[PDB]
């Protein structure tokens, strides 16, 4: 037997001591590379350490427990090894624990299976996981709390079931007061669940926007941590890819100026969020649209029109699109912000959705002021736009035939 067998061996001591010492050995291997986790799967350490989280001795409990925790951060076969025997179940009776240092392990090494596939997930919310985590999230042990908040935040990446569960057992609510926290920590793992959250189904989103979350939300954009910004933002655009009332909510808190600024943060992800959370806010209604306007909105998205970050370049083309399609007003903002110019110049882009958003948005101008359909007439629009009549895109296609009948039409629809 090998160093590792022997220690598995020396798990079951009748000698409370030289069995801590043995969980503790263990630790420290499955805290090295993924090779050292599955030597201890093979040598049988998971079932036999998962009889240990049963110890009468909390001590003993607490070295086996950060021992599955560490085991459960590697690969998802370690992850199902757990799983098979039968620890998910186990660690979430350790959540209530007494022994703070055993809930928080266990909280550790649940929220650590939670980051495995969908299945590993599963079995936390089947085994009544969530709502036992969703309680610890008030926990006055600070790292209890932690680790708490990333379990959710995984488990609310994972199947539609999951998010549900969080959602019917108040969690909601609960992660939405943890984004006003004072631990750097907890409050990132909030955002993030919430994030997590508002990109499933219709109900999720709503019940965030029940819980006052938006408003929330809106002010930790302003956090001078890009870190935290990035689910912000994200959970924004999550939110505003849901129905209407979910962006009347984002456009009532000012969350509209606010993503205007981050438009040009200097963080990648930040900006492309943000300017997913104007695209998917300008295609709800009119007065969306004014507050993107009124909001300066239009000139930034245009400059972001030459962006080299090909995310970003798509979203705000979309944006303008979708702004295009609103009142004239909205479409007077983009012919004066220099966009007409920049979008025929778009027609022409060798990324398939830039050129059509691009051929939306002329379309959608084409159908103003006469003032809108000269813009592009001037920029040499109806060239660009003729050649497109014979693309592969049906898309593009469709676009450009719209875009010159439009304009043909002097407007009149």
């Amino acid at each position: 037997m090998n160093d590792v067998e022997k220690l598995v061996k020396l798990l079951t001591s009748t000698d409370s001591e030289t069995q801590k010492e043995a969980a503790r050995d263990l630790a420290e291997i499955a805290s090295g590379p993924a090779s050292a986790i599955k030597a201890i799967v093979d040598a049988g350490g998971v079932e036999v350490l998962v009889k240990l989280l049963t110890s009468t001795d909390s001590e003993v409990q607490k070295e086996a427990a950060r021992a599955l925790a560490n085991i459960a951060s590697g690969p998802d076969e370690a992850i199902k090894a757990i799983v098979d025997a039968g620890g998910v179940e186990v660690l979430v009776k350790l959540l209530t624990s007494t022994d703070s240092e055993v809930q928080k392990e266990a909280a550790r090494a649940l929220a650590n299976i939670a980051s495995g596939p969908d299945e590993a997930i599963k079995a936390i919310v089947d085994a009544g996981g969530v709502e036992v985590l969703v309680k610890l999230l008030t926990s006055t042990d600070s790292e209890v709390q932690k680790e708490a908040a990333r379990a959710l935040a995984n488990i609310a990446s994972g199947p539609d079931e999951a998010i549900k569960a969080i959602v019917d057992a108040g969690g909601v609510e609960v992660l939405v007061k943890l984004l006003t926290s004072t631990d750097s920590e907890v409050q990132k793992e909030a955002a993030r669940a919430l994030a997590n959250i508002a990109s499933g189904p219709t109900s999720a989103i709503k019940a965030i926007v029940d819980a006052g979350g938006v408003e929330v939300l809106v002010k930790l954009l302003t956090s001078t941590d890009s870190e935290v910004q990035k689910e912000a933002a994200r959970a924004l655009a999550n939110i505003a890819s849901g129905p209407d009332e979910a962006i009347k909510a984002i456009v009532d808190a000012g969350g509209v100026e606010v993503l205007v600024k981050l438009l040009t943060s200097t963080d990648s992800e930040v900006q492309k969020e943000a300017a997913r959370a104007l695209a998917n806010i300008a295609s709800g209604p009119d007065e969306a649209i004014k507050a993107i306007v009124d909001a300066g909105g239009v000139e930034v998205l245009v400059k972001l029109l030459t962006s080299t970050d090909s995310e970003v370049q798509k979203e705000a083309a979309r944006a303008l699109a979708n702004i295009a399609s609103g009142p004239d007003e909205a479409i007077k903002a983009i012919v004066d912000a220099g966009g007409v110019e920049v979008l025929v110049k778009l027609l022409t882009s060798t990324d398939s959705e830039v050129q059509k958003e691009a051929a939306r948005a002329l379309a959608n101008i084409a159908s103003g002021p006469t003032s809108a359909i000269k813009a592009i007439v001037d920029a040499g629009g109806v060239e660009v736009l003729q050649k497109l009549l014979t693309s592969t895109d049906s898309e593009v296609q469709k676009e450009a035939q719209r875009a010159l009948e439009n304009i043909k039409s002097g407007g009149w629809l």
